[PDB]
Parts: C-alpha cells; sequence; structure tokens
C-alpha cells in the first residue's frame, strides 16, 4: 500500500501558504488566493522510491475554526512553518508557531521544515543565513521557496515527508 501522510501548512498571513499549497497540488501559482479559505487537498507523489498519498491541510486562522484548531492541528504528522523573505515580522513569528506546535504536539520531536517563500522578489530582508541558524537551533531543515515560479515548491514538501519518516 501507498504509505499516508497529513501534512499542515503553517505561518503569517500573507507568507504564501496558499500558493505553496495549490501550486503542489494543481501546477499553477495563484495570485491572492481568498485569505480566508482553510481546507484540505490530497495528492499522490513518489518520493526516493515510496508512493505517498499527501494529505496537506492548508492553514487560514480564521476565527470559525479557532474553536476547533487545536483538533485539525493534532492530526498532523508534520508541519510547514512558512515565512517571507521579505517580511521580518513572518519570521520572528516562527518561535511562536512552533510554540502552538509543541504545546498541541505535548513534544517538542514534532517534523518540521523551515520555509522561506518569496525569493523571487528582490527586496530580502531575512537571509538564508538568518533562517538556516534558526533551522539548526531546532535541529529541522530550512528550505527557500517561489510559488510564484514553483522553484523549491516541491522541496518543502518532500523534506518534511523525509522528517516524518525520521520520526
Ligand atoms: C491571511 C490569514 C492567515 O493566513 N492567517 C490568519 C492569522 N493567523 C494566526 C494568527 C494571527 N494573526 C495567530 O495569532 N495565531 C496564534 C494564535 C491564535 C495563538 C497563539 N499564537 C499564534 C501565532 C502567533 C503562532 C495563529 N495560530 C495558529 C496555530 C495555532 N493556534 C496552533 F495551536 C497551532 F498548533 C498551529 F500550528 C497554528 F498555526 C494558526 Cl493556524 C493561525 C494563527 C495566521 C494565518
Ligand atoms: N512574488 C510572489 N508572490 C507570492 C508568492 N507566494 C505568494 N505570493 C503572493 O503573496 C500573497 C499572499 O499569498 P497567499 O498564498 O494568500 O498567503 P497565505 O495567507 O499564507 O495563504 C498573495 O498576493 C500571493 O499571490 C511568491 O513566492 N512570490
Ligand atoms: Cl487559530
Ligand atoms: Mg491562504
Amino acid at each position: 500500500s501507498m504509505t499516508e501522510y497529513k501534512l499542515v501548512v503553517v505561518g503569517a498571513c500573507g507568507v504564501g501558504k496558499s500558493a505553496l499549497t495549490i501550486q503542489l497540488i494543481q501546477n499553477h501559482f495563484v495570485d491572492e488566493y481568498d485569505p480566508t479559505i482553510e481546507d484540505s487537498y490530497r495528492k499522490q507523489v513518489v518520493i526516493d522510491g515510496e508512493t505517498c498519498l499527501l494529505d496537506i491541510l492548508d492553514t487560514a486562522g480564521q476565527e470559525e475554526y479557532s474553536a476547533m484548531r487545536d483538533q485539525y492541528m493534532r492530526t498532523g504528522e508534520g508541519f510547514l512553518c512558512v515565512f517571507a523573505i521579505n517580511n521580518t515580522k513572518s519570521f520572528e513569528d516562527i518561535h511562536h508557531y512552533r510554540e502552538q506546535i509543541k504545546r498541541v504536539k505535548d513534544s517538542e520531536d514534532v517534523p518540521m521544515v523551515l520555509v522561506g517563500n518569496k525569493c523571487d522578489l528582490p527586496s530580502r530582508t531575512v537571509d538564508t543565513k538568518q533562517a538556516q541558524d534558526l533551522a539548526r537551533s531546532y535541529g529541522i531543515p530550512f528550505i527557500e521557496t517561489s510559488a510564484k515560479t514553483r522553484q523549491g515548491v516541491d522541496d518543502a514538501f518532500y523534506t518534511l515527508v523525509r522528517e516524518i519518516r525520521k520520526h
């Protein structure tokens, strides 16, 4: 049988959670996808010779989902923690996303990948060095992405599957 992986995409409003997810699922860039929509998407992929069924939850942090947030997160096997390379606040928020994931999962060994999105844009305010130092402090990988060009997007999700395997 195919190995099934429940992945959860988190991070500040506007970092590109939806754009990243829709690239993997539908192979196109969506400009300004409805920021309020939270849904799960399924995709079959081959990673290192293993057929994987991915169930990806694209979080939107809306008030209507707030009561059930912990129940939705607890079934996640791995988390993509996304910031944008032109938004320092989204990078500062990463340690808070990790605080909440560690709380819900009651563990410091939750499979996780740090993702720096929008690497196509010129006006960078967070360097790869900063993100790699943060990832190293957590013992997790860092992957740079552009949801616009699709560069690195699959590497981010596939890296998270490899982290879930180690767990
Ligand atoms: C464009 C809309 C959008 O993408 N988002 C809306 C807001 N959102 C979000 C926010 C905000 N603003 C937020 O403050 N937090 C919380 C909460 C509610 C409580 C404590 N810390 C945070 C941040 C700073 C980590 C969000 N948390 C989560 C969330 C929660 N509650 C959780 F328990 C987890 F285990 C998570 F993995 C997790 F990520 C989410 Cl879904 C969304 C926000 C961002 C998205
Ligand atoms: N140039 C560029 N724009 C992006 C990228 N990813 C997302 N966007 C845009 O950034 C905004 C926020 O993206 P969205 O996917 O809605 O973020 P979410 O709130 O995290 O789901 C939208 O206007 C997207 O079109 C990227 O890699 N490059
Ligand atoms: Cl929430
Ligand atoms: Mg979204």
